[PDB]
DNA sequence: CCTGTGACAAATTGCCCTCAG
DNA sequence: CTGAGGGCAATTTGTCACAGG
């Protein structure tokens, strides 16, 4: 059962932003909002070094690597939400640990009704369907993909080029499209059919000499 | 203009070790 | 023993010159 892992529900909103985060920086974003989901909350989170190390396969001493690493590079992150335009930052104080192997972080209290949406306006996963991901730019496309999921696992959808750059951030050679195809559309595409429950498949599409959206569908291995 | 590949650079990976308390 | 530190080589991500349709 894909049952075991905790249950991610973010807004469709936080979905689609605009930001700039690693790995590290999201394994740990979705462990927030779960929390703040069991509760008129206030912004107060806290991680505990040794259930990190179980959830993410890790040792002891490399997950308060991971942890502490990632609370110092949130500082002057940004999200921004669309269309619309609201740029928030993620913290409002810094980190600090008040016991050995225990964190306490405070995020910005006005991003939380971005992540509670509005009903039938939403994404949601285990956590474990991406806990072997690497490559952050693959967890963003998994998002995305899954916010057009049916009950029963399969979907499709076409995303534009353009919405792909500002959205999910990515860096400035990728605009040069060979560049795009081999660092990020193979490589997000290959993670995804070996790391996670989803198989997946994707054909371009051109307008003139130019190609302007990448039209993906996917079944998941329970078929 | 469009494409793919080779090369170099800079960054991320899981891993090894000391050491404090 | 846990976890806060330092460090590593190997691999993957990011940049861009050159050659062809
Ligand atoms: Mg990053
Ligand atoms: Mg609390
Ligand atoms: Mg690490």
């Amino acid at each position: 059962k894909r049952k075991n892992s905790p249950r991610i529900v973010q807004s469709n909103d936080l979905t689609e932003a605009a930001y700039s985060l690693s790995r590290d920086q999201k394994r740990m974003l979705y462990l927030f909002v779960d929390q703040i989901r069991k509760s008129e909350h206030d912004g107060i989170c806290e991680i505990h070094v040794a259930k990190y190390a179980e959830i993410f396969g890790l040792t002891s001493a490399e997950a308060s690597k991971d942890i502490r690493q990632a609370l110092k590079s949130f500082a002057g992150k940004e999200v921004v939400f669309y269309k619309g335009y609201e740029s928030f930052p993620w913290f409002i104080k810094p980190a600090h640990s008040p016991s050995r192997g225990l964190y306490s972080v405070h995020i910005n209290p006005y991003l939380i009704p971005f992540f509670i949406g509005l009903q039938n306006r939403f994404t949601q996963f285990r956590l474990s369907e991406t806990k072997e991901i690497t490559n952050p730019y693959a967890m963003r496309l998994y998002e995305s993909l899954c916010q057009y999921r049916k009950p029963d696992g399969s979907g499709i959808v076409s995303l534009k080029i353009d919405w792909i750059i500002e959205r999910y951030q990515l860096p400035q050679s990728y605009q040069r499209m060979p560049d795009f195809r081999r660092r990020f559309l193979q490589v997000c595409v290959n993670e995804i059919n070996s790391r996670t429950p989803m198989r997946l498949s994707y054909i371009e599409k051109k307008k003139g000499r130019q190609t302007t959206h990448i039209v993906f569908s996917f079944r998941d291995i329970t078929s």
